């Protein structure tokens, strides 16, 4: 058969994911609810498939991916999000994920992603907005962001303050300000209303 | 309710794709065997789906892709190829296709790409070598080629010589040795052996 490790802090998502994998004769080696032990458990148990939420606490899902790939892990890693996060897929792809899937539309895209991977394909959100319409220059601006700048952005859009971010990202306040300036500058935003509107327009 | 145009000149590949589409309840508005009329007929007929082989004569399959997208067509485009062309996929992704599929492993990845596109995802070959192991730099040198260098490389690897290519690509024998030089320079290859060896090492 085929087996997996699931990494998600959301109790309901864990359940639906678990339930989906069983339904498809995939055996679950372990279930994790934080990212700080993830690298280790993955490397030890060596599952065919890893499913990781992009927002696990401790060490986030993309940081786990970069670390695993850096350390020559060659399994299927599928990243998932509770948000739409369609712009984030590109960054996950650049880091070596086999796919990125939003849980918003349910669990079938996860199994679809696992299938693609089994066949040598990767499975990521498509933005027509990269190639068509008036939103292309906005859409590359997003593509220029650092992994970390993206974290801070998404945290700002959830309305978190510098301290909440620092604590979550295990960085100092100054490092958050710095990432926040770099972020704003790349987005051509000066004020919070600029950012609000930027986000509305690109539907983040 | 779903419909397609198929653009391939390989008689068996046409038959197989046609059959596959039919069995998945996809109507075929038209079948083409060259790329000269392709932009026009797509825009005339407005199919949900277009399936284009990367080597149709006249206007190159990825050229069509680019044209349709700069001319704002917003349907599903899936490039296909008779060879593995693993690296070619990134270029089609960067040019706005929804997917790239090798016919080598059969038609079932075409229907899967289509189901991906219908769910808002794209379906491209996964290159582990881009992220893990000893071939990561080679793997990005291939990513650097221009559309024209690729065409030429793919021809060298096919066994065409300078004349065949000049004829094939509609150009003079020295616009080809031009392309041939930047190609080799980007791939850091001196001799034909350096190239053969590179192609063996990276599986092209």
């Amino acid at each position: 058969a085929m087996n997996a490790i699931i990494i998600d802090d959301h109790p309901l998502a864990i359940a639906a994911i678990r339930n989906l994998l069983i339904k498809n004769d995939i055996e679950i080696l372990a279930e994790l609810t934080e990212g700080g032990s993830a690298v280790q458990r993955v490397e030890t148990l060596k599952p065919d498939i890893v499913i990781i939420d992009v927002d696990i606490p401790g060490v986030n899902g993309i940081q786990v991916l970069e670390t695993l790939r850096k350390r020559q892990y060659s399994g299927i890693i599928i990243i998932v999000s509770a948000k739409n996060d369609h712009f984030y897929g590109k960054h996950c792809a650049d880091a070596g994920a086999n796919g990125f899937v939003s849980k918003k539309e349910g669990m079938n895209n996860i199994i679809a992603a696992i299938e693609a991977a089994k066949n040598g394909y990767c499975y990521f959100p498509f933005s027509l907005n990269r190639f068509v319409g008036s939103l292309t220059s906005d859409q590359q601006k997003l593509d220029s962001l650092s992994k970390q700048e993206i974290s801070v952005m998404r945290y700002i859009l959830d309305g978190k303050d510098n301290n909440d971010i620092a604590e979550k990202m295990f960085i100092s306040n100054k490092t958050v300000s710095t990432y926040k300036s770099r972020l704003m500058e790349k987005l051509e935003c000066k004020s919070l209303m600029d950012l609000y509107t930027f986000a509305q327009r690109n539907k983040i």
